[PDB]
């Protein structure tokens, strides 16, 4: 039980990433989405003389929402699994033991936070495509392959270190938004990386010297 | 009229949004400014018989002159709304119980100063317009509108998004200075927010855990 | 007593402003140097040693390019310390007048560096001449001296606007060099500045 | 003793800027195995308590080692680069357009500023915008780097704001 927990805490951070991941760029394997599901119904399981009434306080509902599958496009309704990340949230004082613990939490919520803000800007550039101004259009005419197009791979690829310039306080000047929605979601990710990244770089500064 | 300070607070902020966005962009609706103005003209008669003479002689002159009209340049005359920041100058008392009020202050005078940077910003460029140089000359050759020229709408993104990118220190690269007034105006607008980063978003941290 | 060292303060801010830009950009008013050089004289007269006298030497019969070494006087506002760390914005305002003063030594180390391979599309006084409309005589001292100071600022904000670029081994060793000394200058200044600002 | 371990610092930091150096940039098989001094740094490891003593030298140290992976970094940029570029996609090809000799090419000592250069802007978080990353190796290479100067540059400055307070 005392590995279980962090056993779960890796399975939510795997779907976490490949969640929005598969909802925004493969959309048009599951076994393991299958098993992490299995796994996690297992989890709801045994956690429920009877503590079941315990359980059953606002507690075990935000659970069988994000337990239930979706089986009857439709990625959007499997993208409600993201809910899973309260389970974590619940129990942050057992994993706030070490200070290592608490450096590894925070790398990979960054990690977590530039990763959702590229499948965004991924969506957000793609979206607006079939109506030379969008960023896809620009990556295919910096590489040898003009818009077939790149694959998947490079879109995701180059999604995430735009997303991590700008955050990073870059701006590598390679991928630049051009379109008044790419300026806004850019404004917004300014905003966000504000936040973040002074909270993060303050705490590991404090952090590193203990 | 307890609740009263939050809502001119509210409304201090839609006057300080509205105003240099109008003056410099709309220069070339009224009705929600005509009751912000009735509002006000309200919250100062109520500022009101032994009380009368202790502010008649103290805040009377600055509440006065940014309510009068000026109908009968207007618009540029119109800027003189901006003296209703004193309100919130004063009164800062009631709005600094919190962590969250703070931090909401915090974020509100961080965009307020980045819409002003972008309302001086395009002020500069019309200004430049009739002298491919300028930014907005560009922009037009950049998002496809060649110079017409691009909307209103594009126009305050790009200058908002430009303003918040150089405060930020992230310099994208799409809009760059080139002309003299423009760098001396980008040069401002750098040590702006390096002061304003190293001032109040260092030890954000320590600020939130208030 | 106050009034003469604060006096003294500014007029080694602005002769630190213009030696070395007069250095770089105006070699190849006097009236005011005269005005400055006297007045120097008569507060070292009213002092009543060694590093004072060597910097007040009078250069007569290259003259302007060693007239350097009147860059000598921030030292005695380093004496008088005292009175300018003291409580306020004083402190503030000395830190970003200091910041802005290794800028525009960068920027004139910057335009010295560029004009010195000008002679010989490559380059950034080339470019800045294509940007602006004036190709290569090309910009105007105040272009040229604009543009290396916005650049010089970008570079030590770390901005890096992406206008001006550096395009040559000499520009981005000098860049290089700039980097490091605005990391530790950076990290200094505004450490210094964001712990006196709890007061 | 101390007049030894100082000349040892010193030693040992030039073995660790010239032997990556030499495999990365003058390799025309031993160099690769030549690399394995790169762990004789374990001694200034254990000493840096010794070399601990007053602000300014950990303030040295710090800047050194921030030159050293600076100067990693470039090797491990030039060897990504140069490992691609027989086969206008990179860098090298970019830079060899741009300082005037298409690619001949440039010359080492070009490529090696080009490669500090380039490291350093990223390092420090400016991203001047002359040289890009346009592959998918390079991106993730431009990826890694971001994070670990971020890193530094809290690491190092966060000291130094502790000493000059000091
Ligand atoms: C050349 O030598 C050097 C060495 C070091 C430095 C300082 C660089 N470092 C210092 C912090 C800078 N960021 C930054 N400005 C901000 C302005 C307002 C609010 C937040 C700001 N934030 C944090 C931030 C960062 C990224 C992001 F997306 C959003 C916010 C930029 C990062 C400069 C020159």
């Amino acid at each position: 039980k005392a590995v279980w927990d962090w056993l779960i805490l890796l399975l939510v951070i795997y779907t976490a990433v490949f969640t929005p991941y598969s909802a925004a760029f493969l959309l048009k394997l599951a076994v393991v989405d299958l098993i992490v599901d299995i796994m996690f119904i297992v989890d709801i399981l045994i956690n429920f003389g009877r503590i079941a009434v315990h359980y059953f306080k606002g507690w075990f509902l935000i659970d069988m929402v994000a337990a239930i599958p979706f089986d009857l496009l439709i990625g959007l309704l499997k993208t409600a699994r993201l809910l899973r990340l309260v389970r974590v949230a619940r129990k942050l004082d057992r994993y706030s033991e070490y200070g290592a613990a608490v450096l590894f939490l925070l790398m990979c919520t960054f990690a977590l936070i530039a990763h959702w803000l590229a499948c965004i800007w991924y969506a957000i550039g793609n979206m607006e495509q079939p109506h030379r101004i969008g960023w896809l259009h620009n990556l295919g005419d910096q590489i040898g392959k003009p818009y077939g197009g790149p694959s998947i791979k490079d879109k995701y690829v180059t999604a995430l270190y735009f997303t991590f310039s700008s955050l990073t306080s870059v701006g590598f000047g390679n991928v630049s938004p051009n379109t008044n929605s790419e300026k806004i979601f850019s404004i917004c990710v300014m905003l966000i990386g504000s936040l973040m990244y002074a909270s993060i770089f303050g705490n590991v500064s404090a952090i590193i010297q203990r």
